[PDB]
């Protein structure tokens, strides 16, 4: 009658059903009460172990791995604050689709509001925000595991996108040899254990019809806006744009090359957005757009009909229009609806953004972070991705470059934190293997600095530019009032990066012109490592240079 | 502007949206603060109103509405325990899929947690038992109407099953001349006045994968579990099942004209269950199974595989098997794996099954609950509906009766609740129009006995049976103990129904004999009134029948 | 090692536990999953059992019988929507601070969301009406009893007012003999079992400092308002202000005497407001104010300080005034802040009491419910009681009689509901044996139609007057629309009540003038039995002649 015993057969059924489910990451903080999960899921060989002291950045760690695998990834953690420290890559997640499955140890029910040491309650705790939550019993041989296992099988099966909280309580003892204390009670799954299937197989999808009046729809004058999806996705909406002959509008998000760039300054001009006046309908294949010209021109635009094509559940449309939300793959939604060769419609728009592009051109020289943005695509890895980060730097990319058509970029645009961007650069890396660029702000880079330890483990070469404008210089886009700007907005902290690289055995760069910078790039690439690059410039250069290029781009 | 006119502006486009979403019949309580939504439904031409002044039986009346008609159905109630009154029918509702709009009123923000009479706080109320809760914000013209028809949308369009709970504060004044204020305001949605569809379109649809195995899995020895599902998926499962050559295990609910009747007799039979043991797949259709022995049955048997199709989502196998739980339109999921014609491999059941019949027949004579359960098809209407209520009625008709194919039942076997039979009878009855017999126990008809109000409108004859065996005998069935069994369980009333009937001026008979029950129907079906039918039978002599065919039926 | 008989000393273990905390009466609805709570109670000596079909009614029940006695009263269901129809008691309860015990049976955790027959959501399904909420765990011998009572000790021993949800899951089986499974685990709590306090005695009182500037302000001119409160309260409420001198507004729940009646009359006269905008200071005592010129007064008045004392929490003013929410037993809060002698400072306010109580006996003649109520204190059983409905007749007597001081008043005024009146009146009448007379309406009376079974059994003599006025006629009252009226508000249902009360063989009698309501009540108070005297009237006139008598005396 070993409790410990027992403990880990409770905890080993849960781990191997999740390997059923395509459960590979799983991503383990450290803690005593987690002892079950942690030992069952260190003996899996089925599993990639992570590890990480912060448990804010191992959810956010966990959050890049998903991001970029497309597969569901297991966090492990122990009671208390622990769990707490979760709750924002569980809401990101919540946002963006991503499958975070959360084991949560718990003390038990009878160690629960009664002064325990590292004991609070837990169940129901992140509300709303998991697609499934499960606040499994106190372990007993009583419950068979075949309930404990379809639990599991029900919460993975359905899951179309989001995180999962299962709450997982453990009496004590928690430690002891092993002996034969639930292994009957595991027997009774008979050869499920030999098997690589559920046990309760229950995977219905979610899916939008085929619009039935899409072959009358793509005869008129249309817009196609595209936002956040994957690479060839991007390649294939921008085919069918240019075959349809309607303008595309792409995001930074898009990997459709942007064929008309510099769309957040050229949709501040009048003849742009009087030209737009003559859609009828536009079609939106992603979402989260990040320019503010472009968010704009959605809440003012009055097309007959709005269609948003994602994969994500819930509206897309924060403007409410008349329309449709289409939940779909997008690759496939585009072979349900194909486009069909006919002339474009569009005549001034085209050449509206290349002046625009030919204005950023003209200001490409001085060192300064709006120049690092435009010419980005001149530092992309070969064969890698993009992580860009939140505030002004998402923005200058999207405003000022031209991204080539499907080359990878990864963002956390859901609800756009600054919490856990480089713990998240890193599970992006470590998911796909690829050199990465990562490009973040200051303050982005001080509230996930413990993440650093997490970059001495890359597989490939990642470069992690901290672009230091002495802090949160989107306060200083943002029209905030001057006089408590400092103090209550930007906040700057006047530090460098060199020592936070130090200490964690990492190269560091200070380039100060473009030669220095591209000598950094080229020495940073040659050796599966992370660097730091960090490129400091005056405070409110980015931001009154978007502003200039917005006005001169307004007056064309 | 006229705060007044403005709330009923801010409820008519709640009510046009939910016009647009198939909602036709709206079940409505009297009220006060519920005035904007009640005024609104009145004047709106396409809706059936119904009235009630009791809101629990108004809950069930929706629910019984909703459960013929397919379609949603709407309800209005005023703050206060009008909405508290609602949890029953809505908890039903998320059981068994029926769609349950609640519109109920509330106080303004500012006059909740304040000691205001009738204001109570009620976004959350009904805890994770809506599908969907909406907490409406306190009106204003700053929040455009495009939101709320768009969240109305949003709402109904991804509705596959269960109640919407819909809260709606409005603030006073209620009362007033109807002026201007809001036009403008309404005229944002242009001629989606004059539409018919809803403003956004948001359906996406859950549906399982064809099984792509199916062709092996229906060569097999497998048995057919029929649930409960609609009349015509009951015909074409019980063709299906025929075709496949496999045992057809029928129940009460599943209109398939139950082949192999009595099961719950031959269960119990080992020869039986030794045949069953043989099975290799077990497919179920439908779910909420009626009888003990199939229960029992389901959670010994070990097939290799137990699939559970049904439109419901998520578990709906008490007893975990290895297996599929597969979501779809029983009739759709037939056609996608369709039968083919093979050999019936059961030997013994048939002959058990028709042996357990005639083991009935041979007690059909004396006047009782159990022998009226098994002749009861010589009561149903042509071109009716049976509704039959809970605890021993739908126990002795599922074990003693042979109810024919694609003959309609209707029942509340989600929860299993007495507290609202008769009003959801009303209900069925009202949606159909058809001639209805529902049969209920002695505490189910006291437990909703104000509800003979609303069987005086009735548009089709419709006889309520109610079973007086003086209590609950469905606790002389269970082995409750002999010493607090009456006090504690049976509860007897000792009362009579023929003064229930003459206060809402519904006929009445207590027949005696067969041939009074017989004239009793006869003078029932010839208007389209309630007839009230009391059988006064012996207290236990039903469930003493029951187990004594059990034994007889196990001794085969 | 037997379930039942375990699930039978768990339970044991609980209902014991309440007794240490004055639990005397509980309330018992049928069920077979509710079995050991059952069957523990009814082996209890401590407990007066009471029993009822209806468990909304059950509730109500359980609502009175604490209202009267002032202690806590357990009420135990099955599980499922049983659970439900204890909500509108539970949220009555909240609001006016009834302490209520819900003890819910329920499923063990793996008979929930898996399609088992009878098996709900049920921890939390009261959302945030309940003052203390616990899930029990599944039971089991590894969690000991000192945890199980220590749990119950803390829920009941820092309950203040409200309602507790007592989940309580049990496995089956249910039945079966008793053996020693459990004992020892029971013989861990020692000699308390022979005791008669809590295990754990957790109880801090919640109460408000004495204020220091009392002496300041009880010069000033004040207005003393007086609400709901007990019998004794009232009387030495109106002792207080009588001393200070202040005008005593009485409410027709705070049994002081009236010592300026029709107060709703008289504040609709420009004289009376005028005159009470000289007042500096209002004290409050009591809560949940009856009268439409009273709360419309409230809300318009600007004293420099507003005051409420009760022992109920939170803030319990709707017009949100300035000054003090005092929590304190009220004859307490008298003893800390008594009263000085002053001289009376209004003097038209007493003339015009006077002259709006003689307009009402000028119209006392009619057979009409305004006139009921005006006269209702001639009726009035000696060392009685009195339980008010909702709707007109509350507000009539509010505003047309004087009641005298002292004499128990009881009503459901927290959310006023209409739903569970009669039960209510049960539970009043058996927790004092006081002779009851309960007035209520024609549509309270059909709502909870069936606790006339409850009435049935009362241990002293009960009149229950139902006017009916064919609807409801409070909306006569308000400004409803015209044409809507009838159908939408009113809902006239056409009854009478003579066959109900046949059904229940209760005494009934249909006065057509004053001396046969004298007879019928002579000929009630003669044995400990419920009559229903059923007042027939014409539709309006009680409403009309309110509005008449409020036009007469505003204009004096
Ligand atoms: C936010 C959160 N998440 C995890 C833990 C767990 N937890 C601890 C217990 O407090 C509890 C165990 C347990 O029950 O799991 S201690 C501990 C290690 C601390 O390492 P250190 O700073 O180098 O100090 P040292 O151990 O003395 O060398 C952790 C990591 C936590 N407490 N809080
Ligand atoms: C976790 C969390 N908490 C706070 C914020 C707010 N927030 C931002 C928007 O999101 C601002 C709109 C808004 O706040 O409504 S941006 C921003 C400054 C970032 O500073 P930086 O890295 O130095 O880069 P820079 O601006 O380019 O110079 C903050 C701090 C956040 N995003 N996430
Ligand atoms: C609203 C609510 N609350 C309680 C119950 C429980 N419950 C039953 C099971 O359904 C449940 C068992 C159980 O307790 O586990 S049956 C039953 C008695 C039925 O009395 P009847 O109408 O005269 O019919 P008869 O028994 O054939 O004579 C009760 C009272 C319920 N179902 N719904
Ligand atoms: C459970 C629930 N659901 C609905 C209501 C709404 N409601 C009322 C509240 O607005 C008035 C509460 C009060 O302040 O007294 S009053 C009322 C009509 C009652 O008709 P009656 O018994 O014939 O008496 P009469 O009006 O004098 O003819 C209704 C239907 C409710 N209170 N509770
Ligand atoms: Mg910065
Ligand atoms: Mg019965
Ligand atoms: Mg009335």
């Amino acid at each position: 009658m070993s409790v410990s015993a027992f403990n880990r057969r409770w905890a080993a059924v849960i781990l191997e059903a999740l390997t059923r489910h395509g459960v590979r990451h799983i991503c383990i903080a450290p803690g005593s009460r987690s002892t079950p999960l942690t030992l069952a899921a260190a003996e899996n060989s089925a599993f990639i172990h992570h590890t990480h002291f912060d448990e804010r950045g191992l959810g956010h760690l966990a959050l890049g791995l998903a991001k970029v695998s497309k597969q569901p990834v297991a966090v492990i953690v122990t009671s208390g604050t622990a769990v707490a420290n979760l709750y924002p890559a569980l809401i990101e997640a919540g946002l963006t689709g991503e499958k975070l499955i959360l084991l949560t140890a718990d003390r038990p029910p009878e160690l629960i509001d009664c002064g325990a040491n590292q004991a609070i309650r837990q169940p129901g705790m992140f509300a709303s925000h998991p697609t499934h939550s499960i606040s499994l019993p106190r372990p007993t041989q009583d419950i068979p595991a075949r309930w404990l296992v379809s639990t599991i099988d029900h919460a993975l099966g359905t899951l179309h996108a989001g995180g999962v909280h299962i709450n997982c309580p453990f009496a004590e003892p928690l430690y002891g040899e092993m002996d034969d204390t639930g292994l009957s009670w595991q027997q009774r799954l008979g050869d499920w254990w030999q098997d690589d299937k559920p046990w309760l197989r229950e995977a219905p999808r979610l899916e939008s019809e085929k619009q039935r009046d899409w072959f009358f729809w793509r005869q008129k004058r249309g817009v196609v806006v595209a936002g956040r999806m994957s690479a060839e996705e991007g390649k294939k909406v921008a085919l069918w744009a240019q075959t349809l002959g309607w303008p595309l509008i792409g995001d930074v998000l898009s990997q459709t090359g942007q064929p008309l760039p510099c769309a957040d300054l050229w949709l501040g001009n009048a003849k742009a957005t009087s030209e737009l006046q003559q859609a009828q309908i536009v079609v939106q294949l992603g979402s989260s757009l990040t320019g503010k010209r472009l968010l704009q021109w959605q809440a003012s635009c009055e097309p007959e009909e709005y269609w948003i094509v994602d994969d994500i559940e819930g509206r897309l449309d924060p403007a409410h229009h008349r329309g449709r939300r289409l939940i779909a793959n997008i690759a496939d939604w585009l072979e349900l609806h194909p486009a069909e060769k006919r002339q474009p419609w569009c005549v001034e728009i085209p050449r509206l953004a290349e002046q625009a592009m030919q204005a950023v051109i003209a200001r490409r020289d001085a060192f300064g972070e709006a120049q690092l943005a435009h010419r980005i695509c001149d530092y992309l890895p070969e064969q890698g991705q993009l992580f860009v980060g939140n505030s002004l730097v998402v923005a200058l990319i999207d405003a000022l470059s031209q991204l080539p058509a499907g080359y990878p970029v990864y963002s956390n645009r859901g609800a756009s934190g600054i919490d856990g961007l480089l713990s998240t650069a890193a599970g992006v890396q470590r998911a796909s293997g690829k050199p990465t660029l990562a490009i973040v702000g200051d303050l982005s880079a001080l509230y996930d600095l413990n993440a650093l330890a997490l970059l001495r483990q890359v597989s490939a070469p990642l470069v992690l530019i901290v672009v230091n404008n002495n802090g949160g210089q989107i306060f200083s886009l943002l029209p905030t009032p001057q006089s408590e700007r400092e103090r209550f907005y930007l906040m700057p902290q006047n530090v460098h990066f060199e020592h936070a690289a130090a200490m964690f055995e990492l190269k560091y760069h200070r380039p100060q012109n473009w030669q220095e910078l591209e000598t950094a790039f080229a020495d940073a690439w040659r050796t599966p490592t992370t660097t730091v690059i960090e490129m400091v410039v005056n405070d409110t250069d980015g931001a009154q240079t978007l502003q200039q290029l917005l006005a001169q781009v307004s007056h064309l």
